[PDB]
């Protein structure tokens, strides 16, 4: 049998540790774990270790709450680990995951996992993406993950994370291009060190952030989406530079002031725009895609005017 004996026992232990759910009844001692019949399990054919390097646990419908099994640490060749959509998965992200030294892609999402996002993840130098969204995570954001050299993005949306965004999150490498931490409880300001990032995507919507978000803008940046809705931000929007790549700009429900920047008429790919429920004033820039957006995208500001709104005096 091709299945490695130690991977085999860890997988059967994981199964037992989750109450031997019927959703894992394909994990049979009588069949080879490497031959694609064990649901969600694959072995590394590419590097020819033939060790289990890809595990997907999804929608298992556990019969009662169980934590993330510490037997996951006994699959040391994991590169890809997805754990998601499991209502009855509870407890913290165990330091047992630190044993997965070759992880590239890690998702623990749409579960009831709780506690803080662990600071130990910074030691897993192969990490390319982290997704811990839609769980019950609390605590503050772990500052040390900014040292990860291959990390391209973090997806931490929809938890209960509190505290300020660490200044060290402006220190990610040039490969880091996507940061979403929406629907949490962050407070404070966006760190000035974020001028060092070049984000394709940034979503910090539905938090309690305050102050200036100008650092996330710039005509030298390569940014496709900027989503900052539902915070308490306040800065002069008319002063910001805009990435030519911008396709989505959502700043609704903040305390942003000044005029809309004339540079918006030059964005060829702007397809979604919402600046409602702010303190903006002045003529809406006429040109580009600006007059294609409904009135509701600009309404409820202080004194905006010009098409699609009534004429300026």
């Amino acid at each position: 049998e091709l299945c490695n004996p130690q991977d085999k026992q860890a997988l059967l232990q994981i199964k037992k540790d989750l109450g031997n759910p019927t959703t894992l009844s394909s994990w049979l001692p009588t069949t080879d774990c490497c031959n694609r019949t064990w649901l969600g399990v694959l072995c590394d054919t590419d590097t020819q270790t033939y060790r289990v390097n890809n595990l997907d646990l999804s929608g298992l419908n556990l019969p009662k709450p169980y934590p993330i099994p510490s037997s996951l640490a006994n699959l040391p060749y994991l590169n890809f680990l997805y754990i998601g959509g499991i209502n009855n998965l509870v407890g913290p992200i165990p330091p047992a995951i630190a044993k997965l030294t070759q992880l590239h892609y890690l998702y623990i999402t749409h579960t009831n996992v709780s506690g803080a996002i662990p600071d130990f993840l910074s030691q897993i130098k192969t990490l390319v993406t982290l997704d811990f969204s839609y769980n019950a995570l609390s605590g503050t954001l772990p500052p040390s993950i900014s040292s990860l050299p291959n990390l391209v993005g973090i997806t931490f949306d929809g938890n209960r994370i509190s505290g300020a965004i660490p200044d060290s999150y402006g220190s990610f490498s040039k490969l880091f291009t996507s940061m979403t931490i929406s629907r949490n409880r962050l407070t404070g300001k966006i760190p000035p060190t974020f001028a060092n990032l070049n984000l394709a995507f940034v979503d910090l919507s539905r938090n309690m952030l305050e102050g200036d978000a100008s650092v996330l803008f710039g005509s030298d940046k390569n940014t496709q989406k900027i989503h900052l809705a539902k915070n308490s931000l306040a800065f002069d929007l008319g002063k910001v530079g805009l990435s030519k790549n911008l396709n989505g700009l959502d700043l609704r429900n903040n305390r942003i002031y000044g005029t809309l920047p004339q540079g918006l008429t030059q964005l060829k790919f702007l397809h979604s725009l919402n600046v409602s429920f702010n303190n903006l004033c002045g003529e809406i820039p006429q040109g580009g895609n600006l007059q294609r957006f409904d009135v509701s995208a600009y309404a409820n500001n202080k004194c905006l005017c010009g098409s699609p709104l009534p004429a300026c005096t």
